[PDB]
């Protein structure tokens, strides 16, 4: 297991995710969904030219599975996945300078909610998350597990548990009061309120 420091400025960044008073917490469903429909699109693109990319998986969609037992919801989908250069570089974001521009357009009267807007949204999973578990696998690379649960330190593992194909799973360890997003029609709700019109199928596994 190889751990990492993470950049000041997402250090700074995650603190403020998890230390200011926000209340419309839900927006991270929607963060997470855009980046992998983000994904999506990149696999989607290169797949135009190169149909082989495809090998590992044709189907582009996304999946959202809840797990009260382990109070966790994970967010699933079949995109480009990352390799484990681009999961050390801040998940294949460019964090330290979409941080800047964001920290500047809040104290420009932004609120959390535009988070996405420069290109940080994953560090919104920390609104409801005690820890994230990235899974991932891009075609030029092995399986990787990426994981933090903040505190200015982030690991990275080869994963060896069940092979995924192509793409990557985010798995949020819920804080214990966000429990509501594992509950089924609060994610039918979240999603028909921030995230109607993805150009993907969403999938919301039952339990
Ligand atoms: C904008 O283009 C990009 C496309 C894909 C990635 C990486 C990627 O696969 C990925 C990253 C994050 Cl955090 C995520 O929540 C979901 C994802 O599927 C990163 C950038």
């Amino acid at each position: 297991v190889e751990t990492f420091a993470f950049q000041a400025e997402i250090a700074q960044l995650m603190s403020l995710i998890i230390n200011t008073f926000y209340s419309n917490k839900e927006i991270f469903l929607r963060e997470l969904i855009s980046n992998s429909s983000d994904a999506l699109d990149k696999i989607r693109y290169e797949s135009l030219t190169d149909p082989s990319k495809l090998d590992s998986g044709k189907e582009l969609h996304i999946n959202l599975i809840p797990n009260k037992q382990d109070r966790t919801l994970t967010i699933v989908d079949t995109g480009i996945g990352m390799t484990k250069a681009d999961l050390i570089n801040n998940l294949g974001t460019i964090a330290k300078s979409g941080t800047k521009a964001f920290m500047e357009a809040l104290q420009a009267g932004a609120d959390i909610s535009m988070i996405g807007q420069f290109g940080v949204g994953f560090y919104s999973a920390y609104l409801v998350a005690e820890k994230v578990t990235v899974i991932t696998k891009h075609n030029d690379d092995e399986q990787y597990a990426w994981e933090s649960s903040a505190g200015g330190s982030f690991t990275v593992r080869t994963d060896t548990g069940e092979p995924m194909g192509r793409g990557t799973k985010v798995i949020l360890h819920l804080k214990e009061d966000q429990t509501e997003y594992l509950e089924e029609r609060r994610i039918k709700e979240i999603v028909k309120k921030h995230s109607q019109f993805i150009g993907y199928p969403i999938t919301l596994f039952v339990e």
